[PDB]
């Protein structure tokens, strides 16, 4: 029922005026066809959707923001969800995020408390968890879904966690 | 009754002599029409207002101030509310705010106390909560509402929290 | 009775030889007219005053001093109250104030004690509270009141708190 | 009886070879005239003195010394009291004072102990309290009183506290 | 049954547009032939696989990331598994990793806690453990298996732990 | 009996080869004339001395030494007492003194212990107390007394405490 | 039986493209000849081996890695064992090692705990213990054994412990 | 009996090849003449000595050594005692001394323990106490006594304590 | 029996390609001649050896390694023992040693624990004790013994302890 | 019996190729002549020695080593004792010593523990105590004794303690 589609199974088109674009097509199988699930293999996969039924989208997005040159330590992530005339926007939000700068270093105290592994320290300290739930609605009649992630203040390096994805709930 | 209109559903017009402008039109539906609410999708939406009745506005504004070049660590935010001759000002106030500078960094002690996540540290330390309540009154006869946020001392980067908005109380 | 007139309802005329000037006119309504109060909306408003009666002024002035270029950490604020020939001075005083410099930064210890919010630290540490009470007397016959705030040693940035104002007591 | 005359009611004439000069005239009202007091409004006021009677002067002088360019952290204040041929000196003294330098900054420990407000820290740490009592005698026959405050080692910024003044005792 | 094939028994082809490539051929012995194991000697060895049976691959990958010139302290490792027209991708994933920079040094406290040996400190602090399990499926009909490890943000030095390898489960 | 003559009632003649010179004349009133005392007003006053009787001088000298340019932190003060041919020396001594340098600053710990006021810290830490007692003898027949204070190693700023003076004992 | 051959009894040929080479010839004495042992004198000695019997090699390698110029604090040691056409490789492995940099210094705490002698601190902290056991097999028919130790990332100084050697087990 | 002759009552002749010279003549009064004492006034005084009797000299020498330019923190003081052909040396010794350098400053801890007064800290920390006792013998037949104090390594500033002198014991 | 020959009784020939050379001749006295001992006076002495008997050498070598310019904090000492065609090597070994660098300084804690004397701290912390025992054998037929001490990585200053020497056991 | 001859009673001849030379002649008084002692006055004195009897010399040598320019913190002192053809060496030894450098400064902790006086800190921390006992033998037939102290690594400043000397035991 709750088909989770990871973002690595989307088509990625990086740009400079719109940030990162996650677009993917939609396949509409008819009723009584045993809805399949999206294989979590990081391969471009068409999203299975019931033929005529409204689907509600839950966006789970974990990412690491890292500064390129400007080294500003706070930024605003812009999320824009589109759908298949031209594409019409159905959702837009902004989320303040923390971005790694070259002047940031772990204190020895942070190693002792947050975990000896330094990946754990970034997971508990710098990971940006963004969850848009019960806000996006999409129907299978539309044949395209697009997600835009753009940094507002400065152009930066975004490291999207592999488990980030959109949950297509019943 | 208490229709909350988030600021991301307003039309944004950034400038250099007036700061950021949040203008939006007003729709006047007649009585007995089941007042709708503003969908929190970040899309430009006309504000629903009762046909002939005085509305009181409560401005909730959470934002992150961040210095561009001047790096001054304190600023004065200027809030100016207009309405639809030319637009007439109905409210004006100033609020001192704290702005992130490139010379500011978290101490290890702040990580331990305010929260391991560094977004929590900014939320509890640098977030500017500004609440103008029971001070602004607007009637549905006027067909425009405008909010101006301008920094006085220096031109800066303002990161408005997504939950910031104006509450149109009964 | 105790009509509080905030300074943002005054007319502001910034200069370079006299500092900031807060001038505003006076309206003299006759007796038995239900003395109104000044609306705290930050809009230029004539001060209501009883037709023939001596009023005593209490100046409440909270402000943030911040250094522009000189970066001197102490200054002398000069307060001069005038009234409506030319304007005649009726009160003058000086108050030492603390001014933010670019070499000043919060210690981690100050965050823990004075409050996690950094605006609280400035409120409890750098805010200059100046209260002139029972020293200024003005009658409604005069049709102008002017307040001058000037820094003596150096030209600086003054951030006047929005609640600063003059209380016109019975 | 103990008429306190604040120094801001004197005439101030700043110079470069003599420092700051506080000169003011004297009015001699006759006996049985209900000796008035000096209004603490910071306005130039003639000092009321009994017609024929010796008055003893108590000089209360609180000030903030602040270095201009030399940044020396200790200085010698020279106090010279004159009276109304030319003016004849009747008192002279020197008082070592502490002067703020641009290399001085508060430790976090001083904030916790001496008071969260940084004006309190300067009041308890850098304020120079100078009290000359029972040393100066002046009669109302002389029609002028002059006080000179000059820094000896270097030319500096003196911030005289508003409550500083001369007490004309019975 | 669970034949573990270390990555040092693969053929290594370092590049600049695709990172490090681990390609190796597959030998298909028939049934009833006493499946041999891969000798852990770091020598190029053909992978033994049952003639007609689906094998599931478990990728165990421990590595040390170290910055060359860019000195960025966080990176995204890209894993792409291919198989033997041209090679078709069957799996792709990204894993955030921590990379040693020349500005990083051990604190004395880390020596006391994580172990006196400094290799233990890197093992418990900087070693990137990446385990893809129950996600990759490969059949012996295909005669080639390829693994690509590429750093996304910057070109870096990857030190693959000798025990890293792919487990060919029953 | 013990007439204390403060040094500010002497005539001061600063030089460069002899340091600071404190010279003053002597008045010899006859017996049975009610020996007066020296008024502590900082005005040049002739020293009252009994007509024919040996007087013993006690030199009390408190001063603040402060470095001009050389910034050496220790110096040798040279005291030479003369009397009224040419003047004949009757006493000479040297006293090591501590001199303020521009590289000296108070620690926060010194504020807590020696006193919150920073003038108290200099009084208890840098004030040079020099007391020559029962060593100098002068008779009223001689009509001049001269005291020379000169720094030996370097030319410096001496801040003589106002209470410093010579006690003319019975 | 377990003849231990220290590496200092090998022939050393340092290079730049292959690192350090430890090559030595093999003498094949016949059966019933009282197998001698290798004298631990650091002199080039032929390895005694039984005439026709498979020998298993256990490599014990303790070394100190020290950075020359690059100062990177982690490296990958490459071990390649050859034997006597051209030489054929029979074993290859990689071992991450810790390398001394010029920015590394002992904390006083490490002296107290790991031992007062500073050679003990390096022995317990920086010594790289590498033991390849039960992985290398060599027969006496081959007349040459070669061991290559090469640093992968950077060219460094390797200080091989004198007790390092290869154990030729029964 | 134990006539103490302070060094300031000697004739001082500073040089560059021999350091500081303390020479003074000797007066030989006959027996039964009530041996006088040397007045401690810092004036050149002939040393009283019994006509025909061997005197033993005890040299008490307290001094402050301070570096001029070389800033070396240790020196060797050379003491040479002569007497009245040419002068013949009767005693010579060397004493290591500590010399103030411009890189030396008091720690806050030294203020708390050794005394709040900074002259006490130098008295207990940098004062060089040199006492040659029961080593020098001089007879009144010789009419001259000379003491040479010279620094060996470098030319420095010596601040001889006023109580330093030679004790002429019975 | 156990004749200890200190290394200072050897002939020292410092070089640049071989390090320090300790060569000395051998005298062969016949049996029944009361074997003398080597006088520990630091003078070149022929080593007494029994005419025809194998002697076993025990090398005791304590030294201080100190960096000249390279300042590397770890080195490898190379010991080569020769004997009297050309000289034939009979022993060779390498010993890792710790070398003083100009960036190394004692902590105050090391003074308290390892001993107040700073020579004790070097004795317990930086002294390299090297003891080769029961490994070197030399017969009196050979008329020369040579010991070479050379630093491998860098040319350094070796301070050989005076008690270092070779023990010629029975 | 145990005549102690301080080194300051020797003739000193400083050089550059041999260091400091302490040479002095020997006087041979016959038996039954009441052996005198060497007066500790720092004057060149012939050493008294019994006419025909072997004397054993005990060298007591305390000195302060201080770096001139090289600033190396460890050195090797070379002691060579000669006697009166040319002079023949009878003893030679080397002693590692600690030398003051311009980068060395006392910690506040060392003042508290080793003694408030800073000369005590050097006495307990930097003083080099060298005692050669029961190693040197000299007979009165030889008419000259010479002691050479030379620093090996670098030319330095040696401050020999005044109590250093040679004890001529019975």
């Amino acid at each position: 029922s709750s088909n989770v589609v990871p973002l690595n199974t989307f088509n990625i088109l990086n740009g400079v005026q719109f940030g990162t674009k996650f677009f993917q097509s939609i396949k509409s199988i008819p009723v009584g066809t045993d809805l399949p699930q999206t294989i979590d293999n990081g391969l471009s996969q068409l999203i299975p959707m019931r033929d005529n039924m409204e689907y509600k989208l839950d966006l789970n997005l974990q990412l690491y923001c890292q500064s390129k040159t400007d080294h500003l330590n706070l930024d605003n992530l812009l999320i824009d969800v589109y759908r298949g005339s031209k594409d019409e926007k159905i959702f837009h939000t902004s989320r303040p995020i923390v971005c790694l700068a070259l002047t940031d270093s772990m204190s020895p105290q942070e190693i002792e408390q947050l975990g000896p592994s330094r990946l754990d320290v970034y997971d508990e300290e710098w990971l940006n968890t963004i969850r848009i739930e019960d806000k996006i609605s999409l129907e299978s009649s539309y044949e395209t879904i697009s997600v835009f992630l753009k940094t507002e203040i400065a152009q930066r390096n975004l490291i999207i966690h592999p488990e980030s994805g959109i949950k297509f709930r019943m």
